[PDB]
């Protein structure tokens, strides 16, 4: 059984201090968005990437074409964040991004239509068309963890800026290389004090 956070304990289990990491290319599923998270669309782009990896995983518990792949743990959610214009934390109407999850190296585009198919039957209601398959290679970054409230995050990214600065490394973050956050804890589990979130940074 395939479990990323426990198998590849450098990209989800970084201290909470600034290091640089090389991210090699990942199997993704994907659903660009726009506005505030806490907004129904971002809920939407959430529920349609969960409908399909579940029913990718959830294919075991039947005879389906997926049974002689390996089974796999559902991994955290991530998310790429950016904006048009100048990123502003108290205009998150503004706000870019895509909700991802990791897929095994096994799920290819004909896994994916087929899953939508199946999922289309079981949850007509659930639309997942916005749901993409890609490969992608994240590449030269620093991460760190971040233990506590989002509010806090500014504290966390001011320790990144710091050490790339002392490090001689350029800030790639902007539309392209995008700020990315991987939720490690679920906040109808975890206190607000003891949420984990990877802060992740593309440099060069």
């Amino acid at each position: 059984k395939i479990d990323f956070k426990k198998e590849e304990k450098k990209f989800y289990a970084p201290k909470r201090k600034p290091e640089r990491i090389f991210v090699p290319e990942m199997n993704f599923l994907m659903v660009d968005g726009k506005g505030d998270p806490d907004g129904e669309e971002y809920q939407k782009a959430v529920q349609s990437l969960y409908a399909i990896a579940y029913t990718i995983k959830m294919s075991k518990m039947g005879e389906t074409r997926l049974d002689g792949y390996s089974d796999f743990v559902v991994p955290p959610l991530e998310g790429f964040w950016w904006s048009e214009g100048k990123f502003d934390l108290k205009d998150r109407d503004a706000w870019l991004w895509t909700s991802i999850l990791r897929q095994p190296d096994f799920v290819t585009e004909e896994v994916l239509e087929w899953a939508k198919e199946v999922a289309r039957k079981k949850k007509p209601d659930v639309d997942t068309s916005r749901v993409k398959l890609v490969r992608f290679e994240e590449g030269e970054c620093v991460q760190m963890m971040h233990v506590g409230p989002f509010s806090e995050e500014v504290h966390t990214v001011a320790e990144m800026h710091q050490f790339m600065e002392t490090e001689g490394l350029r800030n790639d973050t902007g539309a392209i290389r995008k700020h990315h956050e991987i939720y490690l804890s679920d906040p109808r589990k975890a206190n607000p004090e003891k949420m984990k979130t990877i802060l992740r940074l593309p440099v060069s």
